[PDB]
């Protein structure tokens, strides 16, 4: 229950041990969701890394946002991957919002307030309710099995999550810095646990 | 009779079966026309696809707007094709308005509010009045014979059609979001029929 | 005596027969002149074409503005040519004003309101008073001998001509859409004769 | 005690002897610091050079900002180096602010008001209080041992230093020209000593 | 004693004979100076042109500004040269102001209101007072070159000269069109002599 406003978690060096665990008070299993966050790293040009890792006992990669070197954004839900190609990679903080809906399988990926085309993925599936949500490390087992070749080195912040799909207008205000209320993960009332070489400093992005 | 305002039809995956049929209450055969629409796809770089297919019992390709891979926009009326070359293809929603006039054969193609040069095509011809207008699939027979290699994968919306040629100023307000009244196909009073894997979601373009 | 305001002549297809003859009530032979016009074509990238052709019985190319493929603007007065190189060709309507002065031979070429350097050409010469001025075709004989490989395909409009040299400030208002009064060719009181496949439509440039 | 406002030190030619010594009234050893400055040189494309050299009797390179040819900014504190790669080098005045914190080892490097990612360097270390701070030359011994291959040729000015870490907002006003009060080195109340071919002229950057 | 305001000298063709001599009523020898001017030419072959040539009986190249496409700016004072090369080649009129100070040898070169780095050249030297100042051609007094000098082809104007070094703020107003008073060469009270194929026409730059 910490107001993480104007703050960001910063992982200064490549580790096997650093990560931040996010505690979500989930009761009902997810039939849709929207997760937005701000990250800033320099790895994009050399290796892949994990941005957001939502794992279940049954499925280690229930919902995962990853940057795969030389390709682009790799959005995977329920163990099934999908790609959002990004040819020219630029170094600057980046803000992403991604959403999925069981009813149609339509997944949207918004990078810096601008939408990528809509794709289909895991229609009819249903995301597990009890999960280990980790920032900065790649989960390969419920809350563990971290491969350092997929660790995040840089800053990450403003992570929020809704249990429904945000509309283009809402996704826009989130980007522009408008007022909103998440209902799963809330950066203004975040309940987390730090582990390793990770510090809390003022955010670099405005 | 549905107000499709702020909405778009979205074809999430490559199909042989998905399409949307538009019902136009046409009585008089067309001697000119203007059709404008907004589409957003990622196919441009790999294959060709059908944007707008107006077919008659006698002529399957009465009026057809198509993107032919590596070339550009392919505007065909009355079975006769014409090309609007587009070298550097970019991924972003795009808005096009195209018009034809029997009296001179002059066809204009406006991409994103800016006009391409005027070309001549099918002078003296006259477009059939009873037609099957389909979105997302390529007609090769009245209301059927769909080739999946020409299906549209992405969003399409704001389709409107006039039975006369819009002026540069009108075409401009349509683009900029001004008020106007179509007299053949009206996105604000659309009468359609969905078939297959196609959903109605909020438009991504502003 | 037609007010061609807000209009443009449009040559939709490659011809050997289409052109527009402009009638100028000239009495005194020219010792200087300024001719401005707006044109919009897509040929620039493939072939050369004639923009403005002023011919005399004695000299078929008394004053001629031409685009020679891969080089740039070719301004020729009195059979003698001069070049205004344009490396990167862009497709959009373009406005040009060009002027010549017998007294010094200084010829200016203004493209889109911005001046190219001053060059010398045909000093002391004197342009013939009785001439055939044609739009869209390349004259090789008084009022004839059209080579289709030099025809114009696109729109052309706002042609005006003065018997003196416009100053930078005047050339500027002409560009910006200010008020002025030509004294040879006047687009507001144009006296022309159409021949072939050429139509009069609303101008695409603002 | 000179108001160096609107002024810059200028080293016109490559020397072995030119430099400016800055006198800081330091009592407590540094546990953190922020140093900002403006420099403008043309060497970037041919050789490396010293921007800011803070030396102690025990450690000649206590805190040093250097540009290493073909690589980028080389920030070293306590003899330990770290790199901020800059691929495309541009010639224009540049403003940099850099900071370090013993408590975490986090070092920030801001170039022209925009932040580079955060890196870790010399955690737990503590910078010496009695030091020789030199501008324009590379120290390899307390107050001496200058290698001319690392001399600065150009202008340098607006150097300020704080004993704490400036926040993003503060670093921003410093850049934008807001009001602030340094507490180690103050360009408004600078106490220096010039040596060699160095002059004081009006700054070229705004 | 002519108000050359809003005018420019124009050399239409490559000559061996065309030039403009400027008469300066100098009494005291120069210990510093600032010379600004506007020129506009068509950066052609390796053959560059002389922009400003200030010659003495003793030294033919007392102060000379020379520009060649594939070289950049060559500023020479007292027979000794120095180079300022400008990267992006903009095809448009250009305005330069350059200054030198005997006391330090610092020479500044400002192109289009923006400063290039400060360099050292001819410290302690002193420019001759009785000189032949020529526009449009290099000046090598007592004859002796094997072949001609070959003149600038284009327009040149707004030449002014001060016997002291202009500050950044002054150099800025001169560029932006503010009011000032030269004290050696004054474009508002210019005393010149034309020779050859050179005309006085309205300036193309604003
Ligand atoms: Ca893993
Ligand atoms: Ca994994
Ligand atoms: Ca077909
Ligand atoms: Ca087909
Ligand atoms: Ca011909
Ligand atoms: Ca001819
Ligand atoms: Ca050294
Ligand atoms: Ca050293």
């Amino acid at each position: 229950q910490t107001d993480m406003s104007r703050k960001a978690f910063v992982f200064p060096k490549e580790s096997d041990t650093s990560y931040v665990s996010l505690k979500a008070p989930l009761t009902k299993p997810l039939k849709a969701f929207t997760v937005c966050l701000h990250f800033y790293t320099e790895l994009s040009s050399t290796r892949g890394y994990s941005i957001f890792s939502y794992a279940t006992k049954r499925q280690d990669n229930e919902i995962l946002i990853f940057w795969s070197k030389d390709i682009g954004y790799s959005f995977t839900v329920g163990g099934s991957e999908i790609l959002f190609e990004v040819p020219e990679v630029t170094v600057a903080p980046v803000h992403i919002c991604t959403s999925w809906e069981s009813a149609s399988g339509i997944v949207e990926f918004w990078v810096d307030g601008k939408p990528r085309v809509r794709k289909s993925l895991k229609k009819g599936y249903t995301v597990g309710a009890e999960a280990s949500i980790i920032l900065g490390q790649e989960q390969d087992s419920f809350g563990g099995n971290f491969e350092g070749s997929q660790s995040l080195v840089g800053d990450i912040g403003n992570v929020n999550m809704w249990d429904f799909v945000l509309s283009p207008d809402e996704i826009n205000t989130i980007y522009l810095g408008g007022p909103f209320s998440p209902n799963v993960l809330n950066w203004r009332a975040l309940k987390y646990e730090v582990q390793g070489e990770v510090f809390t400093k003022p955010q670099l992005w405005p």
